[PDB]
């Protein structure tokens, strides 16, 4: 897996590909690791498919069932640390085999500035969270190369479709040296999915931007 | 890895994938699996890349070795035995993960007929071998998927050529289900290797015309 | 064992094989592994045949408790959480050996489209699972050889008579590779079981039906 | 596996599946697992393929060798005993997983009796032998069906084919309930091996012939 | 430890840090980890430190060894087969911590192509070795974020200039993501070895020049 | 990690430098490892990111809630007590890997003598607890490097700003010496956190400060 | 154990304490680590006693084994891979406990600048060596306190009794904070050794001024 999130003017952009493996056999070809979690946050995880989607699914319950019993949402910080309440109750599992990293994208409506609004926070298996202030994060098996070549991209990002490039485009390199990451698959028509979030809220990438900006990462790449 | 192998009316063709693992991280992009060991026979062997290269190195040494010694070259069994041999002799270390598991693809100059001359021997960890007599193996991890596609690919092999667009395809199916083996890299130009041998020997397939055949199967599957 | 699904335009049909074993003894050649678990649903199992037999009685069980306690049944995707809890509650046990992995097949008529309403989900031992939108699936020990003929049959599939062909050539293949899958008995008159789901419902295809597919199969393959 | 060996007056027939298998994975469909290890001897191997097979061959250069130095085959009590040799060398090995069962079916030109001439031998792993009085004889996973089905099928031997017949059909059993013993393939036309031995020597029985045989038996069963 | 080497035109560049640590504890600062190891070869090895200056000693003697008794250099085939042979030979040792993993640079006086006769030859610990072919490797604990800067600054690399400040910065990368990795020292003078080697040999890079470079990277990155 | 704590005429500072790893591998590069635990009171954590800040928040809203209860602010010696009890508590996660190791720094507003009532109470991974007569005091993997740098420098120490100096430069050759602390990252503008506290209460120690000191002590070497 | 060498201009001066120990218990108040092994050559050895007494004897006898040999004595770099061939001959004895850590002074007579002529080479377990290039070095329990002790005192080093004196306080740093490391009895009269090496040779430093030193030293931070 890999999942990526960054930070562009007015809001951010969380990306995550396709591939569910067992040992060295693709079991999955159409996973969807990226969530929206609310109306204002996004979640990525890692790990194991089955807790993953549990994490998932899990967590946008707990905000919306604190938001109609308050009548008001969670304070980021707050879901900050339900998530991270979240990991660390699942730590014994995690050293089990039964493992979720999750990466969480937000826009903080009660942010001052709207342009840097935008929320990137990262974990650890005990649930230990750092919210992120150089611009990107990425968790999964492919994450090293992903945030290795979004050091170099980053400051490409100036707006909504140049961050989505640019995290397509770590994806891109992310399962080019990681083999439990997929790439595009341009046979099938499958491309990693994207969640952009800002002022007016959280939504999913249509497939066909994401398509037509891997075929266009990668004839860069050819000639 | 995924080696594949098959006859066809007068010779025989082997092909191998491109690709180095440790754990999920991409460490070759092109390594070579398939050697021409005399000018009659290949061998693709798959499991650790030192232990694998260093096979064919030593095994092609002792065919030629010993044909210089005796004037005549091994009888085709002769070359399975010293294979065989060479296999059960690695077994201990292959137990420790120094694996190395051969394909053997030959044409036999001293069978009656030259067109069923073609020989594909199969062997076990344990230096166990089979002539194969249904017309394809394959080794590796991907080789499940390569034989089962090969099974309906098979009654398309009526010669050289259509047998090398079969195991390529074949491989293709291989790196489809299998993230261990690599498919044809389209970006980079580099694609299966593949060893054609007949009654004029053993020659290897160029590059360009393993693209051609791999571009024709991805734009037929990709309707 | 192998258990197959696959979709066909307008519905969708699941099949399995007849054999258990207690390591290489046969213990068993009439088994039943595909269940008709409501009206709409089947589910086919692989694993232990005790634990097998019992997640497909609890399972309809469960089912049909909602739909008389609630006058109304699970929707589809409430279906699939129930059986993937199941299955996550049965972790540790599959752990120790008393393993159950089902597939489950489905008509929804609750979708937009009744001719895309068809619904293949295969599930993984923990929770995880995945609606398969390539149009086929399998479980079992058989379940790569199965999914790797379908892979080259499925272009064939035009109706439901195309379809349960398929589905039981695919576990032809699978008995042909898998001692552990059981192929057509011609001596005994035992053949795979099958169901088909459709608006009208879900239906268990006669045997007679299955056993002169296979023979239709078997000559084929004889010449 | 199921190898199967029995007498019939006069003489004595083995017969081998072919099956070649790792955990359930079907990885050999024809391999040979009973050979004629000289003019009046065969052997049987059930267990690792590699060993099996390197055993039959083993064997048989040893015996022509000591045929070749001394001028005289082995008396079929050194044959014995050299095999049984070769198995107890195995033993560490086989309890590795490298594992080699024999069975020895030969007919001894220097008996007595030539209504007697036939001989049947056993192994276990350790290299201990026994000269089968009953009859038949099995070796394999399959070995334990095979033989009650011998039991009950060896009164009909009255000669080579009838002999040859119950050998088939014994195999037919061990597969019918043992996976790891394959059954006749009348898609693919593989079928087990056979020799029968006599006054004449060794002689593999035709492929041809087992078929016949097989689907006679089958079409008995349907 | 991080060692990079990299393709120019008509040359090789390799350079490597100075750090040494025992667990968190820094031991070293000033050590040597890339050897010209003869006329136009170098080698630069991660591991245990007594151990990869040892193989650097012993392969620089076992060349020059080869080269006084038979009156001519080894081809770049055998000294990368000697270098192999070494690495196996060290396997045991490897898994019991004394680790040396090389990377090999060097000019290929008999270069069918004179105009690409620059050579990198990567080794995993089995001894297995590829020749690269993409222009750049890197090896050792910050390899990986050297690979993936070097994936990106490798097109700006025209000369040996260029080519030496690609390969200092790959270095300065892996330093900033890999506390075993040290970057340079303005406090106390000391920069990365670095060594480059084209038609005319291989030659020591002087300090100076890497701290030249070292300074230009550290303000093209404050602003 | 290096946090350290030193007693100036009037007060005390506590610093910590800002980086986390994971083996040899950077996770962080500005995380906060020192709190101001309350009004008089902050606490540096060394060990597991997750249970060392997960310390300091329960801390704080512990001595919170008690003062909140009660009315009143619980004693240094209660506020010890509770620490030294979370730390034992934590004993046996501790030692599977989940580690949390505090070292306090205060000001006691109930002390006799108004220069002297600084507090600097060093903790053992078992909940022991020693109130450090002299002077200065450290925690983490860096530790020893910072403790053997201030018994060298402690001499300088005469008020807060040179008191602060010292720190700063305990925890620079800290970072000289164990790869697991950071230095200050002049490129980035990363700088160890610093708290100081005296009778006017605990406050932040702006981060300009620290970057001046910090380039005055790299200038210095060099 | 601590063992300290450190440069200073024309020479080098090595000193190391007089405690052994066996788990918490004194076994030893007047060992000696420090051994001139040849005119320009001293070597101190931490890790077991016997062990390291061993190899300070069997190097001094190797380095003037090959010296009458060959009529000539070993250039410096051959004196270096001589010893570290010795520690990494004895790694599996160290891996179960039979530890010789050693550290290397000189003088080199073939230097260029006979004020760059002072050598100081440290080791670890595996035979890596690296030659020192600012200016002090220790091995033993006690090094890191002694290493930071000398890191803040260098600059003081500016002759053969500076250079003495900066050897025997960062000895007494780490005895104050490593308890297998042997502080200045003042009661017994034992006192750190102490050789110094210049280009009239190296020569045993007389107890009487360490012991001068030693009392300087305390008497200082009283
Ligand atoms: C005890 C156990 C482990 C597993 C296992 O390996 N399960 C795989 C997932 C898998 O084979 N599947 C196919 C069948 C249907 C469900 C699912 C999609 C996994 O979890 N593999 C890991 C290595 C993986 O690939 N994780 C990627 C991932 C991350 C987040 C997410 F939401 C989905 C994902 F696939 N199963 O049981
Ligand atoms: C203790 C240890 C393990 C390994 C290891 O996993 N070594 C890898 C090989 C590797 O990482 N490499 C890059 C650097 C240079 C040489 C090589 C190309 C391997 O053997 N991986 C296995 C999983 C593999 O991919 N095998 C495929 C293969 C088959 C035949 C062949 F000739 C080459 C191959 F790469 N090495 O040391
Ligand atoms: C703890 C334990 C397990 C077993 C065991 O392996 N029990 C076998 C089943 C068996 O020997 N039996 C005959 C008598 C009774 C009924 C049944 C039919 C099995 O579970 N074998 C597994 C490997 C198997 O063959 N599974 C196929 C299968 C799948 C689904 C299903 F519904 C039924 C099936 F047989 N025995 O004890
Ligand atoms: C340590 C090890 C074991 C094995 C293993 O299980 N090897 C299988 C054999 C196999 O997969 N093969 C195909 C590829 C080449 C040769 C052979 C034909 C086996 O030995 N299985 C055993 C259980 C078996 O099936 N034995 C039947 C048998 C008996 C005698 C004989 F001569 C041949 C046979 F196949 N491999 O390595
Ligand atoms: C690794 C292994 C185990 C065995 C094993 O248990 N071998 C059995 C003997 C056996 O199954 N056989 C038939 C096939 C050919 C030879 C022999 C006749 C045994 O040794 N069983 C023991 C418990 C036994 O019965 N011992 C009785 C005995 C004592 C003395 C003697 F001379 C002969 C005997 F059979 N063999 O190898
Ligand atoms: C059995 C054993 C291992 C070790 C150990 O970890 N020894 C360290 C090296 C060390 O502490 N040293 C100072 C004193 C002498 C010289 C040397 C420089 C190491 O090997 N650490 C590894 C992790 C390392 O940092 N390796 C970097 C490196 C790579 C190539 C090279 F040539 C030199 C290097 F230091 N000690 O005992
Ligand atoms: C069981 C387990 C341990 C770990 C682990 O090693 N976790 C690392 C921390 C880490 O990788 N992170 C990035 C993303 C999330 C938040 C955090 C910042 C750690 O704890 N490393 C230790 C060695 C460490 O660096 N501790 C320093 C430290 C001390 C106090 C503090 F408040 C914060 C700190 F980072 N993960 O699971
Ligand atoms: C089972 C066993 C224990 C020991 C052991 O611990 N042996 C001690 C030495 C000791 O107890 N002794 C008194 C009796 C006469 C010999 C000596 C003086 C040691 O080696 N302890 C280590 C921890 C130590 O103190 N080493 C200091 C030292 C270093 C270098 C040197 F040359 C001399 C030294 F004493 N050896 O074997």
């Amino acid at each position: 897996t890999t999942i990526v999130a960054l930070k562009y003017p007015g809001g951010v952009v969380m990306a995550g590909d396709r591939r569910s493996t067992q040992g060295n056999m693709i079991s999955g070809r159409d996973v969807r690791k990226v969530y929206i979690t609310d109306d204002y946050t996004a979640t990525g995880i890692a790990g194991t498919a089955a807790v993953a989607v549990e994490f998932a699914r899990l967590y946008a319950v707990e905000l919306e069932h604190y938001e109609k019993l308050e009548g008001v949402p969670l304070t980021f910080a707050g879901k900050i640390n339900r998530l991270a309440i979240m990991v660390r109750g699942n730590l014994a599992a995690a050293m089990q085999g039964l493992l979720a990293l999750p990466l969480l994208a937000g826009y903080d409506i009660h942010a001052s500035d709207p342009q840097s609004a935008g929320r990137i926070v990262s974990f650890d298996a005990a649930g230990g969270w750092n919210i992120e202030e150089e611009g990107y994060q990425a968790v999964g098996s492919g994450s090293l190369f992903a945030k290795s070549s979004m050091k170099k991209l980053y400051s490409q990002v100036t707006d909504g479709d140049s961050g989505l490039r640019v995290a397509v485009e770590a994806l891109y390199d992310a399962a080019d040296d990681d083999s439990a990451t997929g790439g595009p698959d341009l046979v099938r028509g499958i491309f990693p999915t994207a969640v952009i979030i800002d002022a007016d809220g959280a939504v999913d990438v249509p497939e066909s931007r994401i398509a037509e900006l891997a075929r266009a990462i990668i004839e860069s790449r050819s000639g």
